[PDB]
């Protein structure tokens, strides 16, 4: 089993404290934090063997090459994915989404066509459909909820038709921590000659991705929320879509000739590639693959289901508060104190030490169909405890008596 | 003065061997190496202060916050911006110069319009027009070069006509090392009522930037080649042609309103950066503009003017050498020897420790006006010193002789 004492141990930034506490961090859904492997990843490369990528040119320069094709080379056996040409480096999830609906729905939409999305989707996995449907003249249609806010393959079934396109949505929810369909989705989406684009930030870095056994399209994933550096991010795609593709970007690097009118582009994944790479991030993206993969991703996700469990019923526990969302869930709980603005439930925290998070969490959608305008997230990682669970009902508890003292 | 001693002794990377032989890095204009101090800042926010973006929620969410917004300030001091919201954070020039192609010249290029741009220009500052031009109907023109590699303002007027839209050119070209008359160019292409986008990705490192001076309606840099972190840089526009342009990507942190088929944007900056942003590696960019500023972006100028006028003399003593460009120049010299292939040139340097580039530098049309199908380049930075131009003109000299005697 995971060793959570050892754990934590290789993540400097937990040990501190916020306001005279100990610092709680109880959110990684908005980012996570990293281990010593990764910022000494980062360290190594800048103190040893920084240079721009092109082997056959000079040593550094060959070291920083390998460096980088051998993190997309994790990455794609990370994912499950066949090859290193459906393995494209982006600036994060929301790049890869965008990229997929500039470079394939605005090619592939026609009036009359749908995409398909849910209520629950993060922002980065609507607005990119929003403007692709408007710019071809298509529709955008909604897979609606049930009331424990999971989603049934019998409304997929409805929603998606012969005219569907596209289906987009997310592996995991950010706010509900539903764990979607995907792969029995992906079926649906196929029956009616639709591509499956999965948002799995939410996912990848809690549980094993296996693009081959989810059979999807497209997936999206971000560096940043998986113990790996900031700014770096995933698109994964079936080899045969990307090759049909064009480019969303345009410059060096992504070439093969260039004259004074027309160019040709390099093979995949360089095609997708433009400009000077994320070369430092991309190598930390493949420590953290390494960490992750050296604990097991199988134990991560279990760790994360025992601390979801804990933390329903700590929660069930307290009057005056709401949680939102199913009782099968990932590392995390959205909810409400009856009678306590969620940015004031933040405020407080903090002030214990606590880091959670307050807001529309990117998903303006979801919270009008949960009928609140905000909501308080704690969301949960490998490096957290059930203490600190404790800590934070403890700390809503004091919240509820505080404010009820206040008024 | 700057002692390049004590600078030296702030980059680790140098202090190492390749070949048995001291490394001498001579490859700034592919990518520069970084200081301690941007190191370290890129260590101290991982060990220290890493969350995601928004003030108000927690305290390492507001310290990051801080750091971010705090580095798109130190960025609009550098170039002397009027505002923070001309300053958006991208992955990079390449980027940057996209993002303008998208947004600017799609929404604005009618059949009979006209982009204008060199036969110097890097692809990042050609691929993107070609696209734009294409997609819109307009029409493409090249600005001829003197024989010397520079332009003249003759020319300009010559090619820029009342039908042009936009003007775009590079600063300082990456090849031929040639300063371009920039200030002058984007009054003649207002006086023709274009906008001028400058790429400044080789400029700024090496010299001070003063868009209010050059008058530039748009400007785009990159972080790694300013001894900052790789994956980020900087598109710096006019706050009036921003806030007409639409965003290039869409998702979380650059909407206001979502609702189900509609969006509105927030403010500038912010409705150019979709999703998570780069925040690490805007805050080491942030340090490195520190870095260059204490030690004086003219001082590092002044170090480059010695060390190209010193490697243009010490050139002209080698037979069977051609240099190309003008006399007049930043601090590179691309090259051939007579009878040696470039990549030959690069490997057998590597071999010695040096490190150089051997190809088209992402200028395959400017190596066709030089009529030859590749070079070599040797490209300076303020760590670099006299004495290793000396090991560079030694090493060209017996890679002269020992092919030579291999024939
Ligand atoms: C399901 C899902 N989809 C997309 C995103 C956005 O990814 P990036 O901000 O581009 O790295 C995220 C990350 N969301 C963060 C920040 O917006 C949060 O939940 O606070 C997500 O969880
Ligand atoms: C004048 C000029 N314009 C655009 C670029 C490309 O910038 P990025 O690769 O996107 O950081 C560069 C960087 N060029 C490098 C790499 O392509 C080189 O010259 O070797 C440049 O110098």
């Amino acid at each position: 089993h995971m060793n959570i004492t050892d754990i934590r141990e290789q993540f400097p930034i937990l040990h501190q404290q916020v306001n005279g506490h100990d610092l709680v961090y109880l959110d990684s859904a908005a980012t996570s934090q990293k281990p010593r492997a990764v910022i000494e990843t980062l360290d190594k490369y800048y103190n040893q063997y920084n240079s721009n990528v092109h082997r056959g040119v000079h040593t550094l320069g060959t070291r920083a090459t390998d460096g980088y094709e051998g993190a997309r080379e994790k990455v794609r056996k990370f994912i499950n994915a066949k090859s290193m040409a459906e393995i494209i480096f982006t600036k994060g999830t929301t790049t890869s989404l965008n990229m997929v609906a500039l470079s394939y729905a605005r090619a592939n939409l026609k009036p009359g066509d749908e995409v398909v999305i849910t209520y629950m989707e993060h922002h980065a996995n609507i607005i990119p459909w929003q403007q692709a449907v408007k710019a071809t003249g298509a529709t955008l249609k909604y897979i609606p909820l049930q009331e424990d806010g999971t989603i049934s393959l019998e409304d997929v079934r409805e929603t998606v038709t012969s005219n569907t396109k596209i289906v987009a949505v997310s592996h995991v929810s950010n706010v509900l921590g539903t764990v979607n369909p995907i792969k029995e989705m992906a079926k649906i989406a196929h029956d009616n000659g639709a591509v499956i684009v999965v948002d799995g930030a939410q996912s990848t870095p809690h549980m094993k991705i296996d693009v081959q056994d989810l059979d999807c399209d497209f997936f999206a994933l971000s560096s940043h929320k998986m113990c790996g550096p900031t700014g770096v991010g995933v698109l994964y795609g079936k080899k045969a879509l990307l090759e049909n593709m064009e480019p969303a970007e345009f410059g060096g690097e992504m070439i093969d000739f260039v004259g004074l009118y027309e160019s040709t582009w390099k093979e995949l994944p360089w095609k997708f590639e433009a400009g000077t790479p994320i070369i430092a991030g991309a190598i930390g993206l493949g420590a953290a693959i390494d960490f992750l993969e050296e604990i097991g991703l199988d134990e991560i996700s279990r760790h994360e289901h025992k601390l979801a469990a804990y933390a329903l019923e700590r929660f069930r526990q307290l009057d005056g508060v709401t949680v939102y969302g199913p009782e099968e869930r990932a590392g995390l709980v959205t909810f409400n104190l009856d009678d306590v603005h969620p940015h004031d439930v933040a405020t407080v925290l903090d002030a214990e030490g606590i880091a959670v998070r307050a807001g529309h969490h990117c998903a303006q959608p979801l919270m009008k169909w949960l009928d609140v305008t905000a909501t308080a997230r704690a969301s949960f990682y490998l490096y957290n405890t059930e203490e600190e669970i404790d800590k934070l009902v403890e700390a809503l508890q004091k919240t509820k008596e505080y404010f009820t003292n206040v008024f």
